[PDB]
C-alpha cells in the first residue's frame, strides 16, 4: 500500500505545516502537524477542557463506531518549547492520503497548554519519530508509520515541504519526479529516538564549504534551523546590521537586507537553502527588525534541521531494519 497527502503552511511565514488526517468511522478529518521529532498522535477532542479549545476541529470518539477506549491508558507530553498536552487514549481507524491503519492509538487531549489553544489551525500532532519516545502509559503505543510499515510497498515516508506553498507527505514510495539529481543517503542513530544524523559541513552564501561534522535531527515539527553558535555567528556576520538580541530571543536582522543562502552537507552532496527561506519577518507587527531563520542550538542540547532546512530538500525517512535518511535537491 501507499499514501499521499498534501501538507499546507499554516501562515505566510511557514511557521508549521498541517496535513489532513481521517480519524474514525464515519471519518472525522483533522488537520495535524506531522512531527518527525515526536512520537505521539494526539488530537483536540470532545474531552478537551472547553476553555482550552479556540477554533480547532475536535475528534469526538463517541461518534466513531470503530473507536475503543484503551483501558487505563494515559499520556502526557512536555515539548521542548515549553508547551504540553495530556489525556486518555482510544484506538481507531486513521487514514492519511489513502493509507489506512486500523487500531491506531489516538491520544485524546483533556488538557493542552496555551500555545496549542492559541493556534486555531493545528488540531493535533502526528508523531513520526521512533516509537520508543511514545508517552502512552502503562503500555507504550506505536506511531502511525510503525503500524503501517509492514503493509507499505517500501518501509519509507518522504517529506517534501514547500516554501510559502503546499507540499507533500508520501508513505510507502519515493516519487522520482519530485526531486532533481540523486538522493544521497546518510546514516541514522536511533539512540535518542530521533532521526539523528551527521551533516558533513556548511557554506554561507558563495563562500567556501567548511568540512565539519554537525550531529542533528531531521525535525519537521521545528520551524527553524538550529545549529552550533560558531556556525550561526558565521552566517549572520554576512548580514549587515544583524545581531543576537537577548530580549527578542535570537538573531534579528534589518528587514531591508538581502539574506545570503546557507548550504549544508549530506555526505558529498550539498543542499542549498535560499536566503529568502531564512526570513521570518518582523519581530512584531510593523517593526523593521526581522527574525532570522537560522538560530543557535546552544542550550537546546541538540542541533535541529527543522523546516527551514528540510523545505529546501526532498527528504526520505527510510524505516528499513537499519534506518537511514535521504536528501535530494528539488
Ligand atoms: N518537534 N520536536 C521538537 C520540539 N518540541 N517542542 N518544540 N519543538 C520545536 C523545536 C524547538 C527547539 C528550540 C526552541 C523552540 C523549538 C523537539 C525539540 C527538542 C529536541 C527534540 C525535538
Amino acid at each position: 500500500s501507499t499514501g499521499s497527502a498534501t501538507t499546507t503552511p499554516i501562515d505566510s511565514l511557514d511557521d508549521a505545516y498541517i496535513t489532513p488526517v481521517q480519524i474514525g468511522t464515519p471519518a472525522q478529518t483533522l488537520n495535524l502537524d506531522f512531527d518527525t521529532g515526536s512520537s505521539d498522535l494526539w488530537v483536540f477532542s470532545s474531552e478537551t477542557t472547553a476553555s482550552e479549545v479556540d477554533g480547532q476541529t475536535i475528534y469526538t470518539p463517541s461518534k466513531s463506531t470503530t473507536a475503543k477506549l484503551l483501558s487505563g491508558a494515559t499520556w502526557s507530553i512536555s515539548y521542548g518549547d515549553g508547551s504540553s498536552s495530556s489525556g486518555d487514549v482510544y484506538t481507531d481507524t486513521v487514514s492519511v492520503g489513502g493509507l489506512t491503519v486500523t487500531g491506531q492509538a489516538v491520544e485524546s487531549a483533556k488538557k493542552v497548554s496555551s500555545s496549542f489553544t492559541e493556534d486555531s489551525t493545528i488540531d493535533g500532532l502526528l508523531g513520526l519519530a521512533f516509537s520508543t519516545l511514545n508517552t502512552v502509559s502503562p503500555t507504550q503505543q506505536k506511531t502511525f508509520f510503525d503500524n503501517a510499515k509492514a503493509s507499505l510497498d517500501s518501509p519509507v515516508f518522504t517529506a517534501d515541504l514547500g516554501y510559502h506553498a503546499p507540499g507533500t507527505y508520501n508513505f510507502g514510495f519515493i516519487d522520482t519526479t519530485a526531486y532533481t539529481g540523486s538522493i544521497t543517503y546518510t546514516a541514522v542513530s536511533t539512540k535518542q529516538g530521533f532521526w539523528e544524523w551527521t551533516s558533513t559541513g556548511y557554506a554561507v552564501g558563495s563562500g567556501t564549504f567548511k568540512s565539519t561534522s554537525i550531529d542533528g535531527i531531521a525535525d519537521t515539527g521545528t520551524t527553524l534551523l538550529y545549529l552550533p553558535a560558531t556556525v550561526v555567528s558565521a552566517y549572520w556576520a554576512q548580514v549587515s546590521g544583524a545581531k543576537s538580541s537577548s530580549s527578542v530571543g535570537g538573531y534579528v536582522f534589518p528587514c531591508s537586507a538581502t539574506l545570503p543562502s546557507f548550504t549544508f552537507g549530506v555526505g558529498s552532496a550539498r543542499i542549498v537553502i535560499p536566503g529568502d527561506y531564512i526570513d521570518f519577518g518582523p519581530i512584531s507587527t510593523g517593526s523593521s527588525s526581522c527574525f532570522g531563520g537560522i538560530q543557535s542550538s546552544a542550550g537546546i542540547g541538540i542541533n535541529i534541521f527543522g523546516d527551514v532546512a528540510l523545505k529546501a530538500a526532498f527528504v526520505v525517512f527510510n524505516g528499513a531494519t537499519t534506518p537511514t535518511l535521504g536528501f535530494a535537491s528539488k
